[PDB]
């Protein structure tokens, strides 16, 4: 019949590793709406670059470049009855360099001493996986409570070096997105002959961050590992609390994994490394937030030309989100007929000029959500 633009599909976040990027947008409306794409708040002119084509709201870039094309993209859909703006979608890029070609000096340690072999990975993105190899690939390093690989530092941690450990160690890096894979030069591991090392209490050489902030429903991995003789044992504890039963110990107790974060799971977490000569511990903080989510959106409304109007948006989230309103993609300033307090829109006596698309925003530090509806004015 006759109605303003309504979102059927909105842009999703995309990470580019066939050299093409596609950003999605689709709306239904009568007459058929036309689309417009912004980047970083400013409208893109599709003519300004031949790499930019558009196929039914779907924004496409052939030959994507990280510098030229990175940013936040939005979809501006309009017809005769008004305009609506989509959520901001991130366009970022995956990339993986090669290791340094320089020979890596032999590392010499006493028998029974612990060692930390440096990965020293190439320039890359946060979306990678570390891996180590003994002498030759694919002869991967056996992982246990004496040999641990940090997925945060990339380094290989060996607690109580013995004769069998003597050899060369090669670091590996796979980018999960691009699937690419690069290898380091060998690092020789040798044993001194200036006597051996005795027994000593464990020393934590890698741990999880002092502070982390994760979203509800996500998974967090907290690694903690020490160098000791005898080989340390690692135990976990929530300070003045409880390790949630849903959690699982991984990589020989060195990793505590808490799937499905809830506001409850927030708190201080302590790992403890221990042998027969003493203990050492580390405390880190985990705090959980939640993205904004709609409780009460705004629906389409018809209203007689002299009637009052009161629209209300209600949303959840931590921290509590704030609200701001749009009419046809443009902000609604105060000191005008259209009054807005938090998530409430009020007009004392509407009129024909007020007919158009309206949007409600709920937002906090971590995200902003949108809701739209058409306001029709029955004429006098």
């Amino acid at each position: 019949g006759s109605y303003g633009p309504v979102f059927v599909q909105e842009p999703d976040d995309v990470i580019f590793p066939e050299k093409k990027v596609a950003l999605n947008c689709e709306v239904r409306g009568n007459p058929s709406p036309s689309y417009r794409w912004l980047r970083n708040g400013t409208e893109i002119a599709l003519e300004s670059d031949y790499r930019y084509s558009l196929i039914d709201g779907t924004f496409i870039i052939s030959n994507p470049s990280e510098l030229r094309d990175s940013g936040l993209y939005q979809c501006l859909a309009t017809n005769s009855f008004g305009s609506i703006l989509s959520r901001e979608a991130t366009l970022q890029f995956a990339y993986l360099g090669n290791f340094s070609g320089r020979t890596r000096s032999a590392v010499s340690v006493r028998e029974g001493q612990g060692v930390v072999l440096m990965c020293s990975p190439p320039p890359h993105s946060p979306e990678i996986i570390y891996s180590w190899v003994f002498n030759e690939f694919p002869s991967f390093v056996a992982e246990d409570s004496r040999r641990f690989i940090s997925q945060e530092t990339g380094n290989l941690y060996i607690s109580k070096v013995q004769t069998s450990d003597v050899g060369s160690y090669i670091c590996l890096v796979k980018n999960a997105v691009t699937n690419a894979r690069v290898l380091s030069p060998p690092t020789p591991l040798t044993l001194r002959n200036d006597g051996v090392m005795g027994e000593y209490e464990p020393k934590i050489e890698v741990h999880f961050p002092f502070t982390v902030t994760a979203a509800k429903g996500t998974t967090v991995k907290m690694e903690c590992f020490a160098l000791g003789n005898p080989v340390p044992t690692i135990t976990w504890m929530k300070v003045n609390g409880y390790i949630p039963s849903k959690s699982r110990l991984r990589k020989s107790q060195a990793v505590l994994e808490i799937p499905n974060l809830q506001l409850d799971d927030a708190g201080i977490y302590e790992c403890t490394a221990e042998n027969s000569r003493g203990k050492n511990s580390f405390r880190g903080q985990l705090q959980i937030f939640t993205y904004p989510h709609w409780v009460q959106k705004l629906n389409d409304t018809q209203l007689d030309s002299g009637s009052p109007l009161q629209w209300e948006c209600k949303a959840t989230g931590k921290p509590r989100p704030t609200y701001r309103w749009l009419k046809n993609g443009a902000p609604l300033l105060p000191q005008s007929r259209v009054d807005t307090v938090n998530g409430i829109l009020a007009i004392q006596s509407v009129n024909q000029s007020d007919a158009g698309m309206y949007q409600c925003l709920a937002e906090n530090k971590y995200g902003a959500i949108y809701a739209s509806a058409e306001l029709k004015i029955l004429a006098s």
